[PDB]
């Protein structure tokens, strides 16, 4: 029961999506090697992911944390990038889109830094590429992230340089430590704290 309803470049809501993803561009510790050397985006589309089903599921999760949590869902926006990203925006997400190795265990990753999740588009360290030229810096081939709505409640805070949520924790907060530019990955270990509410798609642009 997925439908995609295309935004308008003119549209606000377009506009305010596109400026968080060109905005949270940052510098990789890889030089470029997972996701690619940018520092921009060339975005070609932006949907809003509409179903019903999906978004009771989520709401229904959300007033649960909330309840738990003086009435605090302590929502955010954030990026997350995954090959399965159809899979996920037809039948939401689950424990087959967490991140099994992940540093804070295994459950679904999201980022403040787009640029962060564009490192998954294709895979865990970018996989092999693009499927056409195997490519991690493919700037031609188009690219799909999504902005989606997530729900952290009371967060457990891990400085640093599926499972369960910490007891008395609905989500984990992995704190940059040493790279003073990145910003802030979150964990949520249950399917329904997050929907995927933008589909964007886009290329990555080369370096003037
Ligand atoms: C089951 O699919 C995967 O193995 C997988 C792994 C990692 C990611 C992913 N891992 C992140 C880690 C930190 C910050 C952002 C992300 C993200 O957007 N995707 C998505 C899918
Ligand atoms: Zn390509």
């Amino acid at each position: 029961g997925t439908i995609l309803i295309d935004l308008s470049p003119d549209d606000k809501e377009f506009q305010s999506v596109e400026e968080e993803m060109q905005s949270t561009v940052r510098e990789h510790r890889d030089g470029g090697h997972a996701g690619g050397i940018f520092n921009r985006y060339n975005i070609l589309k932006i949907q809003k992911v509409c179903n019903k089903k999906l978004w009771e599921r989520y709401t229904h999760r959300r007033k649960e944390v909330s309840e738990e949590n003086h009435n605090h869902a302590n929502e955010r926006m954030l990026f997350h990038g995954s090959p399965f990203v159809n899979a996920i925006i037809h039948k939401g997400f689950d424990e087959r889109h967490a991140y099994i190795g992940g540093m804070f265990g295994a459950g679904i990753y999201f980022a403040e830094n787009s640029s962060k999740s564009n490192q998954y588009v294709y895979g865990i360290g970018g996989g092999t590429g693009c499927p056409v030229h195997k490519d991690r810096s493919c700037y031609i081939c188009h690219r799909q992230l999504l902005f989606c709505r997530v729900t952290l409640g009371k967060s457990f805070l891990q400085f640093s340089a599926m499972a369960h949520s910490p007891p008395g924790h609905h989500s984990v907060t992995g704190r940059p430590s040493v790279n003073g530019l990145a910003l802030a990955e979150y964990v949520i270990y249950r399917g329904e704290q997050a929907y995927p509410e933008y589909l964007i798609t886009y290329q990555i642009m080369r370096p003037e």
